[PDB]
């Protein structure tokens, strides 16, 4: 598989090709995901919460990578997403558990649209 | 299991009780669901399309029936709603598939919330 740098600075990398519908802007869709910070420490399961997360894609809520990156999965598809802080959440940090100017890997499973 | 005649007039039946989250009016929900005709002719089914059926439960986009019905069960459950056509599509009916003043019989299976 191959990693593709965005405009934007994010990439993303396509681990497994879903087989079912594409994932468009407008599409409210859903999701398991882990996410990590660059040394491997996980901050975030929604598997181990047993909990799939439903967002609309392109609906500016969730951190502009995401927005961005999981357009164009396919229903079964695996994409890991590397974030850049400017894609995620800057010099803040998040919840004590994402530091600032964090560097943030996702691997994100398309479970429909 | 008892059947529940609300003040609409809608009935529903839990025929299994979830043992997850419970549905509230404001939440994006996920369900599979079959509808039929009271004669017991099926008009859909999101498990024969392979697609779960998102919505916002209370966001008045669904039939009547679907935003009061769903409101109250909990992930895993699985109900039975039978909604008259004042809670459905009326004396208007429906893509030539549901007539019109037509009583539906929805099962509803919740996934998420
Ligand atoms: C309002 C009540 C809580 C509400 C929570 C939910 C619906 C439950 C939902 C599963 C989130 C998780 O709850 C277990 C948990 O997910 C993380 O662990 C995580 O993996 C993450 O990073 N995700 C979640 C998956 C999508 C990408 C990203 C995100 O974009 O999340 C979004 C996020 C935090 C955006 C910030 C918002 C503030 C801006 O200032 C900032 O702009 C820089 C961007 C989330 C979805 C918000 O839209 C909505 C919420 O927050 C966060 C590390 C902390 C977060 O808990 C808060
Ligand atoms: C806009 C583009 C299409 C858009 C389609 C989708 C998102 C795909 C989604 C799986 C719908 C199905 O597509 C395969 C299909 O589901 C049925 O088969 C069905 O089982 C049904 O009854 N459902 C769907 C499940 C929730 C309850 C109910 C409904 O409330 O559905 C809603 C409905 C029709 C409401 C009418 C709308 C008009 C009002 O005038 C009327 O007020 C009386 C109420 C649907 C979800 C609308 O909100 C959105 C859409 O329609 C209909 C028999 C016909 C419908 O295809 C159209
Ligand atoms: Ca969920
Ligand atoms: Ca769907």
């Amino acid at each position: 598989s191959t990693v593709v740098t965005t405009e934007s600075g994010l990439k993303y990398e396509d681990l497994t090709e879903g087989s079912g519908a594409e994932a468009r802007a407008g599409q409210t869709v859903s999701v398991h995901y882990t996410g990590w910070l660059t040394d491997g420490q996980k901050f975030d399961s929604s598997k181990d919460r047993n909990d799939p997360f439903a967002f609309v894609l392109g609906g500016g809520m969730v951190i502009k990578g995401w927005d961005e990156g999981v357009q164009g999965m396919k229903v079964g598809g695996v994409r890991r997403l590397t974030i850049p802080p400017q894609l995620g959440y800057g010099a803040g940090g998040a919840g004590g558990v994402i530091p600032p100017n964090a560097t943030l890997v996702f691997e994100v499973e398309l479970l429909d649209v």
